């Protein structure tokens, strides 16, 4: 088996990106947020309190043939931002781009927190990391893919983020048709439940590459790069008038800059982000000061390669015996 859904970002800035997911009997389609840095498949439903419900499309298990109630599991989840969700869990049928899996676990939200009713466009998250950071209790579930894994002709997904354009997610092959030159492997650990890596180092715009070892993890629902202090300091000061500021929550600058690449090393090959994809735009509307998409991890306790780093990079997330992570430029 194989499947193939396109991705699409939410708004102009590429902060986040939404594919269609088939829910029930007959479908439900809900628009959901793939997170590689996350374990659970969750929904905005006809049981999410009616004050925390602005504009998602719900899913409603009434409604769906196939939907069974897990009888007394629940669920509670927090993210590295802060926002959190928690409700009940259903099992059903849910297809991704023609992929189908039966009895998957999906979470019914009875409460999200203030970020995720204040974004109409997404309906909920499925998570594509290992399923021992699944917070459903007291039996703990598989994600999709580790559902799906068994019957797919390759136990593989790729990602293929767009940069200010619609991208792909495919289930179970690689189509080489989608990247140029080859794809580098690079060893992943599952010790902390996510895609954790080690880059081979950076290089800021047409400088010298640095060779250091930076452990993150591949995350599609992180919109930003967060490295450490260190390199992310070189890189802003590159750029005349770029500063930290603490009043705002992170690095800013001029909007009038012409913004540097940022090269990140997959062993020895490297990937290049170029500078427009670290311009997030006015801090608020209508300012002239802009904020950075490369930001300190400082605090956060880990590296996260999120969508600025991936969407410059066709990524395997190969979930053999041994995982691996991939990397191709496109
Ligand atoms: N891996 C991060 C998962 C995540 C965490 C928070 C959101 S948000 O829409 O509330 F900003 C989205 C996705």
């Amino acid at each position: 088996s194989t499947g193939s859904a396109t991705t699409t970002p939410i708004d102009s800035l590429d902060d986040a990106y939404i594919t269609p997911v088939q829910i029930g009997t007959p479908a439900q389609t809900l628009n959901l947020d793939f997170d590689t840095g996350s374990s659970d498949l969750w929904v905005f439903s006809s049981e999410t309190t009616a004050s925390e419900v602005d504009g998602q499309t719900i899913y409603t298990p009434s409604k769906s043939t196939t939907a069974k109630l897990l009888s007394g599991a629940t669920w509670s989840i927090s993210y590295g931002d802060g926002s959190s969700s928690s409700g009940d869990v259903y099992t059903d049928t849910v297809s991704v781009g023609g992929l189908t899996v039966t009895g998957q676990a999906v979470e019914s939200a009875k409460k999200v927190s203030s970020s995720f009713t204040e974004d109409s466009t997404i309906d909920g998250l499925l998570g594509l990391a290992f399923s021992t950071l699944n917070t459903v209790s007291p039996t703990q579930q598989k994600t999709f893919f580790d559902n799906a894994k068994a019957s797919l002709d390759s136990p593989v997904f790729t990602a293929d983020l767009g940069y200010h354009a619609p991208g792909t997610y495919n289930f179970g092959f690689i189509d080489t048709t989608a990247y140029t030159g080859s794809i580098t492997y690079t060893a992943v650990s599952t010790k902390q439940g996510f895609w954790e890596w080690t880059s081979t180092g950076y290089a800021v715009g047409s400088g010298t590459f640095k060779s250091t070892s930076i452990d993150g993890i591949a995350d599609t629902g992180t919109t930003l790069l967060y490295l450490p202090a260190t390199v992310v300091s070189a890189y802003w000061a590159q750029v005349s008038g770029a500063k930290s500021s603490s009043s705002v929550g992170g690095y800013v600058f001029p909007c009038s800059a012409t913004l540097p690449s940022f090269t990140f090393g997959v062993g020895s090959a490297r990937i290049v982000i170029p500078g427009d994809y670290i311009d997030f735009g006015p801090i608020s509307t209508g300012s002239s000061s802009c904020f950075g998409g490369i930001q300190s991890s400082a605090g956060i306790g880990i590296n996260i390669f999120g969508d600025v780093a991936l969407k410059a990079a066709f990524v395997v997330f190969n979930g053999a015996t041994t995982p691996t992570l991939g990397f191709a430029s496109k």
